């Protein structure tokens, strides 16, 4: 009766369970069922992962407000500063749907599994702090200048994902052995500051503590490498032993050294994901067999209970069809725990269609049509015409650079891009006329290759318009997409596969890199601008200083300018030169940022790129 | 009769191939075992390795003449050059020792197998055209400049060890994959120069083909990062993403993608090391059995014919008395196969001693030492000593740095290194007055910390018989070699044990690696001074240039300049300056030299180099 309808919601939530890869850990009641179906419906995580992205977005419409056209302290316009409410709105809209996710997350599980689990904990406390601190940034008319409530807006990130929370344990095991190492770079450094410090200056680069450990730090990334060696190795030919033991000790061995610790707890990251993920399924069916076969009841189950229970979950049709037709053509004897277990080994395989063309009125006509369009050349011609499109764009850029710039002849380019892109066209409406339309939606290539032939049509007949044959700029635009018909060329690669393979595992498997890589860009731009963020001022100097060069733009006054900042010291060439401004504009102890961005990104992140490229190449062979 | 003396001696011979790990492919004559036996005796072989050190050695004391004392090209010394005949009569004296080389591998192996080995044939080829250069460059009298035979005395060096063989062969396997790496790379530059002349010449730096594809290859190794791109970032903010995108496909994703290739064929390199030497003492000592069982001859061998054959072989005295005396317990039955092979397992096992001290002749005085030997911490206090010396070295260097350089005080600093190393000096006394001369060379450790105290005991004793108490130079000289102490801290390691492990790991393991790098730079180099000799001269610069930089040393005009110039190359940094000054100096197509030398430097042997420290770390676990 009731005891009925309870154990199929029961057995359908177990198999949704099980396609998706998640625990059991949850408590069963009547309502709670249609709760947990509706929350990890894929339109309501689609918000929820909506309004991470708006949280994290707002931090370049906030007080120092980038929207500039530049980020040059000489020349840039006033910053546009919001009204006191809107961004504040727009975050407590935002927490309170995290409230409203967190208050779901904790209904749903038990109170026993939420006093343990961290993360959950976690949770409630940055969620009390960014809503205590956002009524004290009200309680005042916008003028707390910095705000702790967005350091921790990266954390909900991180809370989201699985990936990240697997990738966080992994260096969490590596950092016992880091440290010792750091520890082995430490005595390195120190060692032969001294040892500097009695040779040289018994330099412009060793005559101090603080000045002679500059500059056996920025050596030891070899960021000035004939730089700090040049007065040296002028006196006497023998003094160049001394750096190059420095760098093969420092940045050879020991950074190499380093990049083996973080894989060596990567070495088997994703066998690990296959056989957590087999468990979870494996699990999740056997509890649907377990409490199927106690609905009313030698052991077994019955397949009229199985028809009605998956009918009602969420699955491909092709999926659904086949085990339907396994099961019903199944007799009706009970269904034994091996033959369940069995039973649901039909998600293995995988099923691809693109269609089936339509046929034409007139039999003949359509006869000559697919004959040849069944070439296997009629792409090829596609990609004659393609490279002889390219090969057009380049050999007349190099006539238009050198010679005559001001005012060029520009005939016949015109000509070729009317001719090709009419063939492109044409191309695009004999292969729907042979397929059909939602057979040219089949193929993922059909759909670039149409879509840029649309825009090239669009861009060609408006440059047909205004002129007959500004007009530099829009041969500009259309000349650089163009330039894009040759990522068609790319997508034929028959010999060289494993390279092709890997770039596909990469971007499936960059959830968890891009995330961490996020959180570390977000907390240190932000510390940044509330430090360093009026001190470069500007209105004959060193020729290697922060002014010859007119590195200008590299400044802290908001948050898209921090971005490229922290960029240009994460690739660690010149930051001899970012230090040595800072130091003079923002007092001394600067560097303690500066080096500290070097070991979070420079190193770790790196390192952990590395890793992560090494098992992808690795896998399966 | 005389049978019986001739297995003996094919016996005693295969179980010397059996525990060097040596092949059986050698024929067997009456004569040919003692000169086969001769040359692989150590005697023979360490003169052919120092022959093959002097043959490289003699490119510094060559017509360019690599001895002063500076290498600017603003003012160094004349060059020092030769007579006419004595570098020709060296070269042709090693040039004698390599032919009886050859001569007696080619008569120990077989005329079939010489024919075969594409390494005997090559060895014949260098031979005689390093000759016929020879002869040539001395039917004149010194005046050929450049000379062919130099470039192949690398061979002789990759020919005399295996190590070296086998890292080539499998480099040779990787290079159809990172063909094709490369292939992708040089589609990545010459889209985004066609790309990126559109964009910003519709700079300095895109004006050209050759100046546009300068600019993208040195960023592509980030050597200028922020100078690439300060002209169009301070133009609008969205050009940041043009520079961005390049430098993570290019330099993250690609050259990363390089590592993994060469990795996956050193994947699994020591333990195919193992499996061969195994595989060559098995047959070894099978053949030894089996020319053993048919000396007069149920199957197997006669014990006295063992100890006739064991005692003819050279091995370690333990492992030469643990194996005669199971073979003399054993009685006169006939030894099978399976026992044969079982009897020759005694060559895993390592013996340690390291000595028992002496008794003295007072009995409570030789009490009362070793009671107080033992303790411990005897070193201990000879550590908390040697970190008091480290601590005031450092102290006292800030404070004679800072404040008046000309003249110090310097008063306390001999009384504390008087007094640190006069109990230097009676730790040295009283360890072996308690344990003995043997047992003090006993320990490794020892050797270390006793030479150091002799020397630092002449430097200070010189130092107070010139004065009381050139001054700053001896307690400069006396400064340093203190600093030496601070050895003796990191042989203390405890809780990192597998850092110290893989150092070992490496430096065992070095000899094909620092063979290949020798052989990379000594044809770089030689190669180097033939081209760019004299080109750079010297007699208000741009402020980034090779001038107002004064980067005078690093020219080709010495083999010891050309060294230390491809070394700053090698790290990638200010490489760009080369560039410009060598395109100015020596025309333009010398920019074919340095990207070469970035390939198989900076590329190749770096990702070499990370390759086997990632194999040397997974060793064991
Ligand atoms: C600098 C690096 C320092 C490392 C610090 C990170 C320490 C860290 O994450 O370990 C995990 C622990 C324990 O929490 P932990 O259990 O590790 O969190 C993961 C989730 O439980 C996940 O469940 P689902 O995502 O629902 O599937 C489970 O599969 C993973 O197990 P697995 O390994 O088998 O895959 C867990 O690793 O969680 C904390 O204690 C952080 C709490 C506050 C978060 C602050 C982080 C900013
Ligand atoms: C840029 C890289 C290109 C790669 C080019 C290198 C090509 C290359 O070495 O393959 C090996 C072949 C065949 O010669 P190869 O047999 O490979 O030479 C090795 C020796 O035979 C070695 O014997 P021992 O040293 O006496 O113990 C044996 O153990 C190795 O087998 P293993 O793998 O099982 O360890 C062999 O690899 O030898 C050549 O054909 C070069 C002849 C002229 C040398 C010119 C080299 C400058």
């Amino acid at each position: 009766a009731a005891r009925w309808d309870l154990c199929i919601d029961q057995a359908v939530v177990f198999i949704e369970d099980a396609i998706q890869y998640r625990s059991i850990n949850h408590r069963v009641d009547a309502s709670s069922m249609w709760l947990y179906r509706r929350y990890y419906s894929n339109v309501c995580q689609r918000t929820l992962s909506f309004t991470i992205f708006l949280i994290l977005f707002l931090a370049f419409i906030e007080t120092p407000s980038s929207l500039t056209s530049t980020a040059d302290v000489r020349y840039r316009a006033a910053p546009w500063e919001p009204p006191c409410g809107l961004t504040e709105s727009v975050e407590v809209l935002c927490l309170l749907v995290f409230a409203a996710d967190l208050s779901v997350k904790g209904y749903l599980f038990g109170w026993a599994h939420f006093q343990k689990n961290l993360w959950l904990l976690g949770y409630l406390v940055v969620l009390v702090v960014s809503l205590v601190d956002w009524t004290v940034s009200l309680s005042l008319v916008c003028h707390e200048p910095l705000r702790i409530r967005r350091l921790l807006r990266p954390f909900f990130l991180l809370q989201n994902s699985s990936m990240m929370k697997k990738t966080l344990k992994c260096i969490r095991w590596s950092l016992p052995e880091m440290a010792s190492v750091g520890l082995l770079l430490a005595i390195h450094l120190c060692l032969f500051t001294m040892f500097g410090m009695l040779l040289f200056a018994g330099l412009t680069y060793f005559q101090n503590l603080p000045e002679s450990l500059t500059s056996l730090l920025v050596l030891l990334t070899t960021a000035n490498n004939p730089d700090v060696m040049i007065p040296a190795y002028s006196k006497n030919r023998a003094y160049a032993i001394f750096f190059i033991v420095f760098t093969v000790i420092g940045s050879l061995f020991l950074m190499n050294l380093l990049t083996a610790i973080i894989y060596s707890q990567f070495r088997g990251y994703l066998m690990k994901s296959l056989q957590t993920s087999l468990f979870r399924r494996r699990l999740g069916t056997r509890a649907a067999f377990e409490v199927l076969s106690s609905m009313v009841g030698a052991v077994g189950v019955k397949p009229q209970n199985l028809l009605q229970v998956l009918q009602k979950v969420q699955l491909d049709s092709s999926h659904k069809q086949a085990m339907m037709e396994k099961v019903r053509s199944y007799g009706s004897v009970l269904l034994s725990a091996e033959e369940f277990q069995k039973l649901f080994n039909e998600l293995d395989r995988s099923v691809v269609k693109e269609h089936p063309p339509r046929p034409e009125y007139q039999s003949p006509f359509l006869q000559s049509a697919q004959f040849l369009f069944g070439h296997y050349y009629f792409d090829y011609l596609g990609n004659l015409i393609a490279l002889a499109n390219l090969v057009s764009i380049c050999v007349f850029l190099v006539l238009d650079a050198d010679v005559l710039p001001a005012e060029r002849d520009d005939f016949i380019l015109g000509i070729l891009n009317c001719v090709f892109i009419v063939y492109y066209l044409l191309e695009m409406l004999l292969k729907v006329f042979a397929l059909g339309l939602r057979g040219y939606l089949s193929y993922p290539s059909n759909v670039f290759d149409g879509l840029l032939t649309v825009v090239l049509l669009v861009l060609e007949i408006s440059t047909l318009a205004v002129y007959r044959l500004s007009l530099w700029d829009m041969t500009r635009m259309l000349n650089m997409l163009i330039v894009f018909r040759f990522l068609r060329i790319i997508p034929s690669m028959k010999p060289m596969a494993v390279v092709a393979s890997t770039v596909l595992g990469l971007v499936q498997n960059m959830r968890a890199f891009g995330g961490i890589l996020v959180v570390v860009y977000y907390v240190f731009a932000i510390i940044g601008i509330n430090l360093f963020r009026g001190v470069i001022v500007a209105l004959s100097a060193p020729c290697g200083s922060f002014e010859q060069l007119e590195y200008w733009a590299n400044n802290f006054d908001d948050f898209a300018a921090a971005l490229v900042t922290l960029w240009n010291l994460m690739v660690v060439n010149n930051w001899q030169v970012f230090l040595d401004a800072y130091r003079r504009y923002s007092g001394p102890w600067s560097k303690i940022y500066f080096v500290l961005w070097w070991l979070v990104s420079s190193v770790i992140w790196v390192n952990l790129f590395l890793a992560l490229i090494l098992e992808n190449f690795l896998h399966k062979w």
